[PDB]
């Protein structure tokens, strides 16, 4: 009875999402789905046990699967060493991936009708698409212990030749020093990703960088920009009549906070990151917003919830407080992976059962049943009484009830 | 009858911000107070001709003379070089003066009531603390034309070792490398300023930084934080009910973006950049804003209009059409850079100018006499008509008729 998922690797993650996640794969996804699941447990304390060695085998199996689900995870700092007693300061687990995938995250916000907009104006989507590869994600860093020169250097793989540039010479103290790069292809497949993302919306395009500054390194993304748009685009951009535009990234922001919204827009690895934090909670909640890696082979994604792993309510479920967490952007890092699975393998069945599973969210909330993080945008988190929300288990049971109503009914349309 | 002003640095500009400068002093300034004014033309045309010195000739005159009130200035890209007939593209003004002289960039809206927010939550006013040395706006970046090892490397001035670090090895084709760098004293510095800045407004403080991603660069800067507030300001913002706290980022943003306003934001020198804009935005509108470095000596200042040329309206300037341009981040610069000449002087009664001058550019507007920009934020460009705005030599007459009455009556209103 169950619909046959298919091949999909999924990554186990941290503290109140890891609860979540469970919830999601027993409540939501299990009972109406039968998968052939990779699991990998991208915990940290797994991580720290494999040396981060999962974290590379999920990236495989994503690349031999094409759809990778992944719940929210821990990039270690100092205070995470002690709490987990860690061997090393681990690195991003999500830089690791992207890295070793490539490709471009889109990010959108996941719109309630009932929950406010911060930004008035924004009436239409915005939709980020974040380059995922190198610059600070890749990056070499390292504390300039005291006076010295820092220098870096280029020599060509011929061996004829070698260009050394000085960084700083260190006069008196210390201080901190960097290497970043980026590739040539990759910036030329998150312009190719960027563009046809936009036809496939019929929204116009923005590429912001700073090349007034980064003369060479952020004017190689806005060449490589304009020449695949010329060569490649610009006749389909005017056929829809739309446009492709560069910005400088203190002008885009602006530009973007008084639009209506309604374009794309491509963001090098740290913009992206940064503006589509800004944009989600700009359309009402920094929680409601999709993430979804599409790699160059135009075959494998990865969808992800992007946001914490909320260690506040974590610590609240730890002390056995009850706590009202928004599950929304885990599942529908579920649902747009098993989309992906169902255009693949085209598979009508669990293409509708990923669609339904994001109507019963959004119907659910529109509804006014919801988590107190998502009642507290509403009324205001002092006029926030008990009444107002439901508990986590109370939410997902709420969400299991409407999905099954959904399911039953998509049934017994069926004509015989 | 003039007040004497005493010695001040300023930078002129270019396009359509160069002419407003000019009306600025013409109407404003010197008809009320004679300064020693030592006059820098940062045109793109001087700079050019004087091989960019014309740059480091007015940072010096700056440490020299404790304060500079810089015009807007163009960054040349290619095709400003092509436009000018460059003999090179030459650096952004702004960065060479404030690598020359360092501190922090303080940033803040201009508010005028009748001037809607576009974050209805912003009740309170935010101010940026933007770090004005290093990292972007000194890096060394370049293209990678292909195969072949970019590496970093440190050679300590004790020359007790060498640590050579691998960016990147271009196995098949090129792209891009960059080298960038801090240093701790201008770290120290930027902590002190942004505590300070704190304290004196009874504002908590955060500083966002994404050191989880760059553990070495990016901790340095946290870590020099919390030692710094740990040893020498925490009982102080306990006392005044405050905090300060570290933000990854993203995270900031989006915190910034729910809040209320009334709180002092660090930012590294490319963030600050970037959320500069988004924040004077917010708050109703991009050319609304003050930005004074403030150098580490406690003495030095330098006041800018931190926005564009407004290029379009030049254009337009320039075929003699009609323009009508906000001239008051320009007026604030004077007013900012004056108003600190008078504090290290001693000197009342322009003091009392300098303020009198913001006061009358707020009621101006708040009184229904504004530009078509400004007039645009009220009632959406296509329902502006020309008996909505004042044109910007109107506007500046009617500034000047407003001073002239607020001076009058300050002379008036005193006892003999
Ligand atoms: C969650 C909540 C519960 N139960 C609380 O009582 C308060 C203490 C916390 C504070 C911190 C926090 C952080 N994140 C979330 N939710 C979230 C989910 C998914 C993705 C991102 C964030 N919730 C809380 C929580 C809270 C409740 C109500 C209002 C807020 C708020 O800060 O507006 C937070
Ligand atoms: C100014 C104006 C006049 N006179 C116009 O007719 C239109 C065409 C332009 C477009 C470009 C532009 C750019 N910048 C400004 N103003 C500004 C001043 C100081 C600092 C930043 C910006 N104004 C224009 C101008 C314009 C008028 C009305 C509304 C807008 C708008 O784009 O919202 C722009
Ligand atoms: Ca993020
Ligand atoms: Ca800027």
């Amino acid at each position: 009875k169950k619909i046959s998922g298919g091949s999909v690797v999924e990554m186990q993650g941290d503290e109140m999402t890891r609860i979540i996640w469970e919830l999601i794969k027993e409540k939501l996804i299990f009972p109406y789905v039968e998968l052939d699941l990779h699991s990998y447990d991208l915990g940290i304390e797994n991580r720290d046990a494999t040396n981060d060695q999962v974290t590379k085998d999920a990236a495989e199996a994503i690349k031999k699967h094409n759809v990778g689900v992944k719940c929210a995870t821990i990039t270690p700092d100092e205070k995470r060493v002690e709490e987990f007693k860690l061997k090393q300061m681990w690195k991003s687990p999500n830089g690791t991936i992207r890295n070793i995938l490539g490709g471009t995250v889109f990010r959108e916000a996941i719109i309630c009708k009932n929950i406010p907009r911060l930004v008035s104006g924004w009436v239409k989507p915005i939709i980020i698409g974040r380059h995922a590869y190198g610059d600070q994600y890749r990056a070499t860093d390292f504390v300039v212990p005291g006076p010295g020169k820092v220098e870096i250097t280029y020599t060509p793989s011929d061996g004829t030749q070698k260009v050394t540039y000085l960084v700083h010479n260190f006069e008196e103290g210390g201080g901190v020093a960097m290497g970043m790069y980026n590739q040539d292809k990759s910036i030329e497949d998150f312009a190719h990703s960027s563009f046809q993302m936009a036809l496939s919306k019929g929204w116009p395009l923005y590429l912001s960088t700073k090349n007034t500054i980064l003369k060479k390194y952020d004017g190689r993304f806005k060449d490589i920009f304009q020449e695949i748009y010329d060569k490649q685009y610009k006749s389909q951009f005017e056929a829809q009549k739309i446009w492709y535009e560069h910005r400088l990234i203190d002008d885009m922001v602006a530009q973007a906070m008084k639009s209506e919204g309604g374009f794309i827009w491509a963001c090098k690895n740290y913009d992206g990151d940064v503006q589509s934090d800004s944009v989600a909670q700009g359309y009402g909640s920094l929680g409601m917003m999709t993430s979804v890696l599409v790699c160059p082979d135009g075959k494998t994604v990865e969808a992800e919830a992007a946001h914490g792993t909320v260690t506040r309510h974590y610590r609240m479920y730890q002390k056995g407080q009850e706590t009202s967490t928004n599950p929304i952007a885990s599942i529908f890092a579920w649902t747009r992976g098993l989309a992906h699975r169902a255009k693949l393998d085209n598979n009508k069945e669990l293409a509708f059962f990923a669609n339904a599973l994001e109507e019963v969210s959004i119907e659910t909330i529109e509804a006014g049943f919801m988590t107190k993080d998502l009642a507290a945008c509403i009324k205001g988190l002092p006029n926030v009484q008990r009444s107002d929300y439901l508990n986590t288990f109370e939410f997902m049971d709420k969400l299991g009830e409407n999905l099954k109503i959904k399911l039953a009914q998509a049934k017994l349309s069926l004509e015989h």
